């Protein structure tokens, strides 16, 4: 419930500057010290300014769900999946193209 500016995150009694997309918090700020950020390791990403200690694991494209991987995740963006021909997906979620719908 304490409030922080835009692009800060709350840790104990401190509002800390956020890390940029592609980075995670390596060290939280302190009384005398600003945030330390590190780039996402392989197979992880962050797509937004953030206060996460770790980057998020990259998604996998489930071929049982009718998906193929169309583009590999990068450190600032998750794996892009697509449906097989004859399906459509709705990109409405944080999981984006993840369900292969078909007309009846």
């Amino acid at each position: 419930q304490p409030s922080c500016r835009q692009e800060e995150f709350l840790v104990g009694d401190e509002c800390c500057p956020m890390c940029n997309p592609g980075y995670h918090v390596k060290q939280v700020c302190s009384e005398h010290t600003g945030t330390v950020c590190a780039p996402c390791p392989p197979q992880t990403y962050t797509a937004h300014a953030n206060g996460l200690s770790k980057c998020l694991p990259c998604g996998v494209c489930d071929p049982d769900m009718g998906l193929l991987t169309w583009q590999e995740c990068s450190s600032w963006k998750d794996t892009v999946c697509r449906c097989i021909p004859g399906y459509f997906c709705e990109n409405q979620d944080g999981s984006h193209c993840s369900t292969c719908l078909q007309h009846t």
